[PDB]
This record gives C-alpha cells, sequence and structure tokens, in this order.
C-alpha cells in the first residue's frame, strides 16, 4: 500500500566509512551518528557513519553493559555529522573562591 521509501540524508564520515561510500559521505533514511572514546593510552578515537532505519523516530539509547568513558551523539538533519565533533563534558565544581579580577 502507501509506502514512500526514498533516502533523504547525506552525512560525512570520519575515520571509518563503508567500502561502498562516495567522496567520504554516506546516505541513509535513518539517523547520522558520531562517537568518541578514550583508550588505555589516552588517545581519543573520532568516528562517524550512517545508521540504517530501526523504528525509533527520536531516541538514541545505549545498551546497559557499558564499562568505558565515552561520549556519543545522533542527528536527523543533512550534514549534521560533518559540522559536529563529539567531545567529553567539561569538569565542574560547586565550591569557589576569589583568585583574581575577571
Amino acid at each position: 500500500g502507501p509506502e514512500d521509501t526514498l533516502p533523504f540524508l547525506k552525512c560525512y564520515c570520519s575515520g571509518h566509512c563503508p567500502d561502498d561510500a562516495i567522496n567520504n559521505t554516506c546516505i541513509t533514511n535513518g539517523h547520522c551518528f558520531a562517537i568518541i572514546e578514550e583508550d588505555d593510552q589516552g588517545e581519543t578515537t573520532l568516528a562517524s557513519g550512517c545508521m540504517k532505519y530501526e523504528g525509533s523516530d527520536f531516541q538514541c539509547k545505549d545498551s546497559p553493559k557499558a564499562q568505558l568513558r565515552r561520549t556519543i551523539e545522533c542527528c536527523r538533519t543533512n550534514l549534521c555529522n560533518q559540522y559536529l565533533q563529539p567531545t567529553l563534558p567539561p569538569v565542574v565544581i560547586g565550591p569557589f573562591f576569589d583568585g583574581s579580577i575577571r
């Protein structure tokens, strides 16, 4: 019956891209994703790619068995991966004191 299936999302890929990709970009009807991770030597690996359709319209979950420090992001708009670098959250502290002006 009614089934308009036509891809409409071109996202750029960094580090890892499929063997069938063109000009370092990929095409999906799902969402574009990007992930960053700190390995035992303290280098960050930046990679992005295209996610095929799954069912979730706007929900990027994670599996409940993660034993690593990392950040991840997902986006449903064109070239959202090209201009988006995943980064770890900044540090924070409640206590404060006066050290200098401005």
